């Protein structure tokens, strides 16, 4: 499932050099939505949320230097930002409108809105405290090395430690917190197979999680992965 | 009745509310009274309408309801989110950002989640309250009323608690669910159901006392 995440992503690229010239957050995610959707179902919203704010600090240095720049440019966004990611959350599936013109009026950028969301909220919670999951997914693919295997490792990793949001809520709470129970038991291949197939069969798909290997990868790659 | 109950123990805060009008001391007085010996659901629907306990008839209490809701400032905010913590890092980031941004109860709501009925209610003007009430009045006064408002809310609207919990699948099959559930055991059967499962719909629950309250005071015989 690497492949299909690896091509929607690509045809983001454009956005992403975008990203790298203007550092504009909030179209860069939308752009990044619009154009990774322009002729596929999949668009994973989250990877985009997720590197978009990377990506605008690319030339920052190692993997902590990105990081830092990143929270550092989230910051600096404004309202507008908000209002870009919000649209790009509504093509990526009055109630929007109130959201919208409450962002508008009280002037809160994505920072600020992101240091509103639940605790469970994964992705807000790297948005605000610097990208701490990303950089210990990155330092795990680090101490492998370059390699698909190490990926894996790093997804199953992941889907152990933290229930997924998208999970939460379709499924409920406790549907999640027993996927980081049977993802820490799925061991071999077989037993990994089983619980995608579940997985599956349950319409449960643990997008977060992919999400947030992703930006991982990305700072692993910024930092030298050999 | 057992909600009745449940709820009379936040009666002098009621009686506090219906005197000084603020809203957010009154959901934290009301929560912190009712624990004494959504508790925190109905308090938050409740409050604002009886701080307009005279403003007339069940639309004028609604409309005043909402216009006391307008005219709130942050700190209701943060007294119902300590009334929240109380009754359930982040929550002082999110305090964080209300008094900073001094975002009162109603901008605040307006910003909830699509599915978050009780925020809806306190920015629209109580809609479903008012709905409610209308279901009472031209059914008549009585406790099969009250049972058939419920269950009619209950098919009507998926409960958020139900969704954060058992996941807007289970929640989404509740309304269909209690679409079917006519008899007095058919209902028996899905109460049952819910119990066993752990869902609680508190939330319907929350909206059938509001509906209640703006249908005593239309007057409902
Ligand atoms: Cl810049």
């Amino acid at each position: 499932k690497f492949e299909h995440f690896l091509a929607s992503a690509a045809g983001a690229f454009p956005a992403f050099l975008e990203v790298a010239e203007k550092r504009i957050i909030g179209e860069g995610v939308l752009r990044a939505v619009k154009e990774s959707m322009r002729w596929h179902e999949n668009v994973h919203f989250g990877a985009f949320l997720l590197l978009v704010p990377l990506i605008s600090s690319w030339d920052a240095g190692g993997m902590v230097d990105i990081a830092e720049a990143a929270r550092n440019r989230l910051r600096r966004t404004d309202f507008r930002d908000s209002l870009s990611v919000l649209e790009a959350f509504r093509l990526s599936n009055l109630k929007d409108r109130k959201t919208e013109e409450e962002i508008a009026q009280k002037k809160i950028n994505l920072y600020e809105w992101m240091k509103m969301a639940p605790e469970e909220n994964l992705i807000a919670r790297e948005l605000v405290d610097g990208f701490k999951i990303s950089i210990e997914g990155a330092k795990f693919l680090l101490s492998f090395g370059n390699s698909g295997k190490a990926v894996v490792e790093l997804y199953y990793h992941l889907l152990s430690k933290f229930p997924d949001p998208l999970v939460i809520a379709k499924m409920g709470r406790e549907y999640a917190e027993k996927i980081t129970e049977w993802a820490e038991k799925a061991r071999t291949e077989e037993e990994r197979k089983e619980l995608d197939e579940k997985l599956l069969k349950d319409g449960a798909n643990p997008g977060t999680i992919a999400d947030l290997t992703a930006s991982s990868i990305f700072l692993a790659l910024a930092e030298g992965w050999r």
